[PDB]
């Protein structure tokens, strides 16, 4: 009869058999015109001879043997898939991510294929826009965009681990989303995850995910400097890979959110993509994904972008208003490089201004993170300057689920935040247990 | 919205309310446009689709048509519920629907947990909670709010929607209402207010009433206000909701490339859910998409309701909360009901979380059930099993925090993983890592 599958399972590559044409390597970020320096992804590598960032470079020549149409159709034939690799919004674009990993080593939770919402009501009643979308990277297994990166990173690591290569585990020194996504993926695969922290930076609340995921969290008696000293001293005496902010392998998974944005728009290029970004790699990552789609010819243009920044966070904005003539190569260089290439813009949000944009977006039905506030603030501003027209297809990237920011909204709505009006707050309304009284609170609210 | 909009439609499809499990041959049917709530017996209602019209198209036609909507960003179609419109609210205009593209939820392979804890290789968790609101309720509210939107749009007296819930239904409800500009009203006793628990409705600009009484007298004012004004009270036991929800069963099949799982595990807090799944699978069977329907399991919290007692006694003592639905369902798919003590559900949670997950206590209740089923040998190690996760784990942190710090009264917390203290000394640190690795 209807053979569903063979009793036992565990689990189509765009390439010549018994000989995979694609490959990638580590190269220095935006290296010289004629440079040879490289590293295998199999090497545990963090900087480049000069102490500079690394960037994963894919063999563009291999990929190009196959035309634009080839790749749109290949990627499109994997939408809706339930198979070991293809499910993931990252692995479905494996060839352009980690072309050489065996599917047996991938560590996926089916990240990607992220909600691309249409802010009909917010666009209209607030910006006069009819084609504003929000890309919910936060609606994932972890609560953030960081799952795109960790899937790749943990895959690469699981690969080195299974090759009898030496990697006993993964280390980290973060109390946020990276630590959460990193501990998650590692746990699914059975790879130890170690978090290193000064004891004065422990918060059961902030570490709920790694703790829940089985991470070995060290609460160390020293400050951050002394904690970094140990990490460095440990990793050098134990093959433990540190997942660092600067890791370029995470960028290979994050770049898929851009490809996906194009995919979801049935390969049409948006006029503007706003990337929030306390973390400067997020925007380069998007740029890399949009650039790659174009290099390979899946589309003809790359979208203009916005690096929306929180007030006084970094000097990125100061640099932009003065056409970067005071710039010199938090990793700004990748942001700058990326904004140059796409003729981008950088814009700001005050602390009060992001909370208000959040209340406005939230009143429209969304339940967003501070960074989307910054993004939307950037948008409300760029709109007044006539830089973003009303009919302009704009996508705002949301990197973390709103459920991670409740305490922020609570404080706001109950007018409990210092230095801020909290003008759009909606606290509950007090009323006597009297019929008529209640009919009044109601009659007005609503109207007549 | 302006895209699919062309006149082509002389809409062959339709639906209406009929009493739940209607006696053989019944003229009793109300229009979905009406605001009804009980049948004539005082009994429940159900949304019956006209299986007649729907059958002029085969299984192949249905599997193909839905699959063509996957990955789509078209007006209603982006949605995991609207992609299945024809079987949800076939008569609503596209301009009426209120959607945030809910659905198309993650179907995760619990590879590690399955193998390491049960000896199962094809255990999947359907994360209905990873969404806009953080719960399964989006599925249901998109439909309710849509239908409410429609009645209203027809310059119809519907000044607002009301609720007397501090949970998920309310969060989902106020979200949909806000996107639509439909006032949402939460009525509550002053002693149940919590900025914490009402964070989402509040954020969503719902009009939250903090009334100076208790629950009973609060229920009274709602009765009073609703007879004077057309505020549609989001029935708990409301039937438009199940129409939205059934699509999660449909999605599960669509997800296995139209293949039927051997077991679906629904953590039955709200009994309508398990019945919603069955409705979804049985609809795919009748219409010829698949050929079987999965056996199911209603996972309960120990002592929740008489459901379990009714089950351990082959439903011999049962008479027709919304228990009947569950019964009717578990009978038709030769289902099972199973219990989870407070402790059991937490430990399971700690075991699933340890494998990469980060789940709500109901999935704790499902896995517990699964664990017992595997022992009794009822569920086989190679059975394609799907556990349904109804709420996002981020809404249950305090639970885990307390569990992982050994502070939950009358429970061991066998799997607490608290952070470990060590001095800032290299041997000291090397020692602890040595044993751990
Ligand atoms: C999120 C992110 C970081 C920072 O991680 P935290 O855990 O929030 O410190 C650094 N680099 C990249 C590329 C990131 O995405
Ligand atoms: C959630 C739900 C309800 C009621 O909401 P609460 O938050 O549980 O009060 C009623 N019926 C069904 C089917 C539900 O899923």
């Amino acid at each position: 009869e209807t053979a569903v599958k063979p009793p036992h399972r565990t689990e189509r590559r765009n390439r010549s058999n018994a000989v995979n044409p694609f490959s990638a390597k580590y190269v220095p970020f935006n290296a010289a015109p004629g440079s040879t320096e490289s590293y295998s992804l199999d090497e545990i590598v963090y900087r480049s001879r000069s102490g500079g960032l690394l960037d994963v470079e894919h063999d563009m020549e291999a990929l190009k043997r196959f035309d634009g149409a080839y790749w749109r159709d290949l990627f499109d034939s994997r939408v809706g898939k339930s198979t070991w690799p293809y499910g993931s919004g990252v692995w479905s674009k494996k060839e352009w991510v980690l072309p050489e990993i065996d599917d047996d080593d991938i560590v996926s939770a089916f990240e990607g294929n992220s909600n691309l919402f249409w802010a009909e009501r917010f666009g209209k009643q607030f910006l006069g826009m009819n084609d504003l979308w929000v890309k919910h990277c936060g609606i994932s297994h972890t609560g953030s965009f960081k799952d795109l990166g960790m899937t790749v990173l943990v895959s690469q690591v699981n690969r080195l681990r299974k090759m009898k290569r030496p990697v006993v585990g993964v280390g980290c020194a973060s109390t946020g989303d990276t630590s959460a996504a990193l501990s998650a993926y590692c746990a699914s695969a059975g790879i130890p995850s170690i978090v290193f922290l000064p004891a004065n930076k422990i918060s059961m609340a902030q570490l709920v995910q790694p703790i829940a995921n089985g991470a070995f969290v060290l609460s160390i008696d020293t400050d951050f400097d002394g904690c970094m000293k140990l990490i460095r001293e440990i990793t050098a005496e134990l093959p433990i890979y540190l997942a660092n902010s600067l890791n370029s392998l995470r960028l290979e998974g994050q770049k898929t959110a851009a490809i996906e944005i194009l995919q979801q728009f049935d390969w049409q290029v948006p006029d503007w993509v706003i990337v929030p970004g306390g973390n400067l790699g997020n925007i380069y990552a998007f740029y890399k994904g949009f650039k790659m789609c174009q290099e390979l010819g899946l589309v003809d243009r790359i979208p203009r972008m916005v690096c929306a920044q929180a007030a006084n966070a970094n000097p990125l904005y100061l640099h932009y208003k003065s056409g970067w003539k005071d710039f010199k190569p938090v990793s700004i260089d990748r942001a700058v490089y990326a904004l140059k290439k796409c003729n981008g813009i950088v814009e700001e949000a005050t602390e009060e201004e992001l909370m208000d944009a959040m209340a406005q977006a939230d009143s429209t039905g969304m339940f967003i993170c501070p960074h989307t506030g910054v993004a939307l603030t950037a948008l409300f501003k760029l709109r007044n300057q006539g830089v973003i027209a009303p009919t302009d297809r704009t996508v705002v990237v949301s990197t973390a689920h709103g459920l991670k920011f409740t305490q922020s909204k609570i404080d706001y709505h109950s007018n409990a935040i210092p230095d801020m009006a909290c003008r759009f707050s909606n606290p509950p309304v007090d009323v006597k247990a009297d019929f008529g009284a209640v009919m009044d609170v109601l009659k007005s609210y609503l109207g007549s």
